[PDB]
């Protein structure tokens, strides 16, 4: 909520105040910080195969 | 008007720019302006009546 009349300046004013939120900004590191124990995987998978 | 949403905020920015109007301004400066030449018409009557 903003203390103005002109239209659209609560569109810009809340655009400005959060260029991303926390929720998924947290989502992107759950993803980014999981993904490199895959390749892991990609160790065991192969010398398995290998023995 | 003014551009906003604060109640009240009309009254005192209304009030800041115009301290006094202008129609009521003339009338304040034709009245004063006139005093001094009724006073001397009404002043001249009783002198004459006097003689």
């Amino acid at each position: 909520r903003c203390n103005t009349q002109q239209p659209g300046c609560e569109n810009v004013c809340y655009d400005k105040s959060f260029p991303i939120s926390h929720v998924r900004f947290w989502v992107l590191q759950i993803i980014f910080v999981s993904v490199p124990t895959l390749l892991y995987l990609a160790h065991v998978f192969y010398v398995m195969r290998k023995e």
